[PDB]
């Protein structure tokens, strides 16, 4: 079984970040699961390195649009399921407003029946004391819109939207990201008209863990086409 079949249940999801922010190295592993019927993902992340250098707010974006829930009208338009087992490529810049700037690049793919997410980022010219390096942000999460359109000339999709993460003095740091995706996978794929996810998450922590951690609970649900 392959394709739109393999979501209709809870599928095990893994990331592994290796980091680099203003020369600050880190990595962080997270597991949980998730069931794209409901568009439900739960993950727990740890940094294992020490400290993470960066606030976890600023990695939500970072840590499976594969689990949005595409209505049946809208089901013809879900690119990241068509694409699955081979997987896709995700490469992303984000630019946060007057600091400095984040650039991904993920490997989605299933690796037997555990879907797995694995990134590379690096991040450059970030103020020692901003934001972003100083912890200066709220841990919560607002709701947001993510905007697809097709790019057939790379046989993928084009994707951008911005974040806002709340400062502790009630401003906001804006992040503009800049994603796209191309099938990992030599073949046919689902180019989407144009439509967007609505994204609700939620950040917690467990009270069991000594280490530093982020509890994640995101709602996903595909809308924009009638």
């Amino acid at each position: 079984s392959k394709g739109e079949e393999l979501f209709t249940g809870v599928v095990p999801i893994l990331v592994e970040l290796d980091g680099d922010v203003n020369g600050h190295k880190f990595s962080v592993s997270g597991e949980g699961e998730g069931d794209a019927t409901y568009g439900k993902l739960t993950l727990k992340f740890i940094c294992t390195t020490g400290k993470l250098p960066v606030p976890w707010p600023t990695l939500v974006t970072t840590f499976l649009q594969c689990f949005a829930r595409y209505p049946d009208h809208m089901k013809q338009h879900d690119f990241f399921k068509s694409a699955m087992p081979e997987g896709y490529v995700q490469e992303r810049t984000i630019f946060f407003k007057d600091d400095g700037n984040y650039k991904t690049r993920a490997e989605v793919k299933f690796e037997g029946d555990t879907l797995v997410n694995r990134i590379e980022l690096k991040g450059i010219d970030f103020k020692e004391d901003g934001n972003i390096l100083g912890h200066k942000l709220e841990y919560n999460y607002n709701s947001s819109n993510v905007y697809i359109m097709a790019d057939k000339q790379k046989n993928g999709i084009k994707v951008n939207f911005k974040i806002r993460h709340n400062i502790e003095d009630g401003s906001v740091q804006l992040a503009d990201h800049y994603q796209q995706n191309t099938p990992i996978g030599d073949g046919p794929v689902l180019l989407p008209d144009n439509h967007y996810l609505s994204y609700q998450s939620a950040l917690s922590k467990d009270p069991n863990e000594k280490r530093d951690h982020m509890v994640l609970l995101e709602f996903v649900t595909a809308a924009g086409i009638t």
